[PDB]
């Protein structure tokens, strides 16, 4: 009830907050994640984990074919657009998912007029 | 880090969190979000929890008829409609009753009547 699952993103919600975890979340951000869920609900940590860790084992990377898209390839990016404007990760995972020029695009390092006019549109968007 | 105003939420952007406040949350709800968001964060609750406070006392209330709607008429039309559809969160009450007068005026006046009801599933479908 609390869960929004996608395919790249999972949206767990309780109350005010919100929390939207990845394939490309790193440990240390599942473990503060975790805390801040654990503030809001009152749920153990162990629980806790055990859920997000079942969660982001559903999801699955940004993909050009079968070759999976590296986080250093969309924080490159994102550094990229906003040193130049705002655009989120969860925004740029989102819009990318369905922008399959793109991703071969952004894959072979082609940041051209077609990416950046992708980048606006996503952080024009939710 | 990246902040959201709006006339009567406010929403706080921290990595995998969003927090979403108004002048309706509780003492006990600021009180998780703030810890939410120094888990996220790092930053000291005490310098997190003036910065909500700035922010929240930046919003308006609901109003209608040279009134404010209160919170108990928030929840009590919340409860509701959501022991019959199930969802409809505080915040999609909100910013759904802040474009539309009628209705404010509808359940100021204890008229929960389908003209309310109809604007309560725009808002969940929404």
């Amino acid at each position: 009830r609390r869960v929004k699952l996608r395919k790249h993103l999972v949206e767990i919600n309780a109350d005010e907050i919100t929390i939207t975890l990845s394939r490309y979340t790193s440990p240390e951000a599942l473990e503060r994640s975790i805390t801040a869920l654990a503030a809001m609900t009152g749920h153990a940590p162990s629980s806790i984990k055990e859920e997000c860790v079942e969660l982001i084992d559903k999801l699955d990377w940004l993909r050009v074919e079968n070759d999976v898209i590296q986080y250093p390839t969309l924080s490159k990016l994102l550094e990229l657009y906003n040193s130049q404007n705002h655009l989120s990760i969860e925004k740029l995972i989102a819009g990318l998912a369905v922008r399959r020029k793109v991703c071969k695009l952004v894959q072979d390092g082609h940041i051209d007029e077609t990416v950046y006019r992708a980048l606006d549109e996503m952080a024009a968007g939710a």
